DNA sequence: CGGGCATGCCC
DNA sequence: GGGCATGCCCG
DNA sequence: CGGGCATGCCCG
DNA sequence: CGGGCATGCCCG
């Protein structure tokens, strides 16, 4: 299917993305690399992400994660799991097995297969942050490395972050770059030595 | 039930013989005699002698069986990983999920085995060419010994049966195999891994 | 195609084979039969004699087909046709498709085949018995690509199948020979031939 | 009718750079000075340096266009032969049919000409990166010289012109180009051949 | 990549 | 027939 | 944790 | 090729 835009769009409520400071060492869990607007992770593992808004959105918003290759000649084709991972035995109880993305941590998750395009989703409700918090956190787990054959094959893919309405409206957006990989410090590191 | 690897020359004096081709690092096929292993690529031409002091009766057929050599893997069947098996590669004669085909052989018959679910390639016994001392049989490997789902960095043995038309054993030897990117270079390392 | 045909030889009821001629080894020969490769080696368009001989004689209605299939095993399934510049260069006879690798010359009553469930190509014309003091019926096919073209056979060896087949298609008799289409007919089933003698 | 080939430096002293990689046998890219001619392999990295004296204004472009460098095939525009047309091949930009392609720049266009049918690629003039004196384009070429149904062992010029943002003429610069198996074998061939006996 | 040789195509 | 130009295999 | 190395694969 | 490096994964 056509590839889902990825236009940043703060929106009435000035929705944008945060990420924790968590360094670089070798494979740290999960790093974010501001320069790249990039994160680098490791399959299965909690990847924090942060939700800031200017103005609160009205009860019912949601927040859906969709990955879609970064490159025009795969724009097309749905980001999935490798036949490997989707085969095998790490369901978590509400993920189907062919998703790459997960959230853990949040019984009222959703995920879409879409009927029309194909591509995969994950949603929860939106709260705000509690009395004390400056934003909302929803932690992420991605189920496949950028490296699996018959997946991802090393081809880079964008998170893309929305905001919707109880009907599926569109009421913010926002997408980094991710890399699963095995040793995220020593990768973010690497990429980073590239743009010098 | 793990299919039997010992070697028994048999009747016919039956010994495998490969091509020593040196360890160029990706040269296409090698073997160590020091290991007595094919390191070899994906889907390249993997050429196996069959060598015999006198002639098996026409009807005899030759199959080829992968195992794993660790006793703690070897009642697991050997197949090709997930990725692999989908992959469009066929030759419009081998079942996909097979990791060895037999190229150049019009009368290959692919086995999976009802009772033991393994699989295995077979081919009709034809004596050696004029002037030829040894029958030559071009296998490929469809999967790399690293593959996650499939081999998994786990050694394999292929085992080459000689056997009447009926099925009965007329012979059988055996030898370890490495799937991989550039066998000269992993043949190498192996060996020095002893000394 | 999901399958390949058969080329056992089968002299069937009417005792058929095939002849060719005596042509040399000129290098650049426009056609030229090995015997011991039982190998056609021509140039591309030129004329390729092939005898039909029989003991007995198949009745009118009785037609001769040639198909061409690749001679490896890992490519037999692949149908043989023409590559994408000869398809397009406009060479036709006023009969043959552009896709067809194998023509026939000299006779109005050819038709050419695109199997509907296998896709192989094949030309077929009507039997007919041999000329006054003639011994054999001799047909002129032509190769219209070259062995070596590129989206084409790419160097892939093919054996040409000669059927004898009644009106419905049923199968009367059967013979094949390889082929080659190349540039120096007589220097490569010369080099050929040699290949033994190593 | 023919685009002209006629190398001026024009106002901005635009002239091309190449690598000089030597003539091992099959090297993948090379440029013979005494031949104004690059020889290269199909589909691999043909860099070509942009040298200016002062710097073009804002939407100024770059564009490579194939002609025959022979009198008599200079009207017919060069094209990929029908093998290489229809290989799965795509770098998910360039059309199937042009010879020409630049790798590594998401703002490659491509141009088939509305009057005369020429195919070009066209990318945007950047100035040359910090501690750089020149500006790279990564040219492919995607079928070969011997190509039977395309230039059939024709010989080509690629012409670079660069080009104000509304397609007129700045600059221009032209080198002879062989797509071939071996191109240090066949330019040091050719070099040989150059002098008496 | 590239030595060795197949294959096109002139003399 | 001779010789060379040019592509391709598999190390 | 970082150092180190095995293994796929790609620029030239 | 074959030197080099990206990437998984082991080891202390
Ligand atoms: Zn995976
Ligand atoms: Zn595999
Ligand atoms: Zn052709
Ligand atoms: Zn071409």
């Amino acid at each position: 299917s056509s590839v889902p835009s990825q236009k940043t769009y703060q929106g009435s409520y000035g929705f944008r993305l945060g990420f924790l400071h968590s360094g670089t060492a070798k494979s740290v869990t999960c790093t974010y690399s501001p320069a790249l607007n990039k994160m680098f992770c490791q399959l299965a593992k909690t990847c924090p992400v942060q939700l800031w808004v200017d103005s609160t959105p009205p009860p019912g918003t949601r927040v859906r994660a969709m990955a879609i290759y970064k490159q025009s000649q795969h724009m097309t084709e749905v980001v999935r799991r490798c036949p490997h991972h989707e085969r095998c035995s790490d369901s978590d109880g509400l993920a189907p097995p062919q998703h790459l993305i997960r959230v853990e941590g949040n019984l009222r998750v959703e995920y879409l297969d879409d009927r029309n395009t194909f591509r995969h989703s994950v949603v929860v409700p939106y709260e705000p942050p509690e009395v004390g918090s400056d934003c909302t956190t929803i932690h992420y787990n991605y189920m496949c490395n950028s490296s699996c054959m018959g997946g991802m094959n090393r081809r880079p893919i964008l998170t893309i972050i929305t905001l919707e309405d109880s009907s599926g409206n569109l009421l913010g957006r926002n997408s980094f770059e991710v890399c699963v990989c095995a040793c995220p410090g020593r990768d973010r590191r690497r990429e980073e030595e590239n743009l010098r």
